[PDB]
C-alpha cells in the first residue's frame, strides 16, 4: 500500500538516519575487551544488540537503522553463507559504535551489563 505523508515524516528520518552513518565514517569509556574468538565475537554482538532493545528501544532500533541491521539474518553456497555472519556481524558492530558515539549514557549501561559475561 502507499500512503500520503504530507509531513514526509518516513522520507524525513531516512535523511537524518543517513547523516548520522555519514557522520562516523568521518570522524564512553568501556569496561572490557569483546571475546577475540569470532564466533564468540557474534554472540557476544547478537546478545547484546538484542539487550539494546528491550532496554533502549528507540535508541537501540536508531543505531540498528544507522548500521543497515534490517538486511542481515541473525545467528546456497557457503561462500556465501559465510559471507552472510560477517555481514550480520559488521552490522551488530556497527550499532554497537553508533551506540557509543550517540547514545554513550545507553552505552555505558549495555557495557556493565555485557562485563558480566567477561572474565
Ligand atoms: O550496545 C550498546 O552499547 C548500544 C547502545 C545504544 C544503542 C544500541 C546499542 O547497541
Amino acid at each position: 500500500e502507499n500512503l500520503y505523508f504530507q509531513s514526509m515524516e518516513p522520507s524525513k528520518y531516512r535523511l537524518c538516519i543517513d547523516i548520522l552513518e555519514r557522520e562516523i565514517r568521518r570522524n564512553p569509556t568501556c569496561s572490557h575487551s569483546m571475546p577475540e574468538d569470532l564466533q564468540m565475537r557474534l554472540l557476544y554482538l547478537e546478545k547484546r544488540v538484542g539487550l539494546a532493545q528491550l532496554f533502549f528501544p528507540a535508541e537501540a532500533n536508531v543505531a540498528m537503522d544507522v548500521a543497515n541491521v534490517e538486511g542481515t539474518s541473525e545467528c546456497e553456497t557457503p561462500y556465501v553463507q559465510t559471507k552472510r555472519m560477517l555481514t550480520r556481524m559488521k552490522a551488530l558492530m556497527k550499532t554497537v559504535e553508533t551506540g557509543r558515539r550517540y547514545f554513550p549514557s545507553c552505552y555505558e549501561v549495555l557495557d556493565k551489563y555485557m562485563d558480566q559475561y567477561m572474565d
